[PDB]
């Protein structure tokens, strides 16, 4: 189980965040993001933390004309327990060639 | 084709928007999102703007254990045609019973 390629598994090396902006809420529906992408080969896998908590799920490929592949995985709580509770984390692990990547944080927020 | 429900399709009501916050690129692979989510029954659709260069493309139902449902769709341009190139649009349309939906922009970026 195991091949190379064509236009390119491999090569398309970068990373992603998406916090919490510019959008009024009070504490409940609002959620983000961490972003891996263009990168065959068929398979790659996304873990945030290592531990799950309510909501951590995974957005199927998407892979975009020249797209070789686009991976987005979420990360939510749900509302006014940010800060402490979970000031948090994602990483990456794309087998097909092994890359073992983190990067981490937030800012802003519901405020 | 058409029913009612159970958990509920019809209520949770929201919007969102993730704009090209602190991440450190050259023009080339970083891009972002509307998201629509928390709502049943079982179909609902997205279009942005309503023309497409290169990659608007749709990020699939992930439903949440409460979740009651989640959608979230994409945009990128490529790189280093942002401003006037496609200062840019989200619509939401969500039959099952019709809400149609606009909001709309972008502040930071690349830079």
């Amino acid at each position: 189980r195991t091949i190379s390629k064509a236009k390119g598994p491999p090569r398309i090396p970068e990373v992603y965040l998406l916090p919490p902006p510019r959008n009024e809420l009070s504490k409940k529906k609002v959620s983000l993001t961490c972003m891996i992408t263009g990168f065959y080969p068929a398979d790659i896998n996304v873990e945030w933390d290592s531990s799950e908590p309510s909501d951590y799920k995974n957005t199927p490929p998407v892979f975009d004309t020249d797209g070789s592949f686009f991976l987005y995985s979420r990360l939510k709580v749900d509302t006014d327990a940010w800060n402490n509770g979970e000031s948090f984390t994602c990483s990456v692990m794309h087998e097909a060639l092994p890359n073992h990547v983190i990067q981490k944080s937030i800012s802003r927020s519901p405020g």
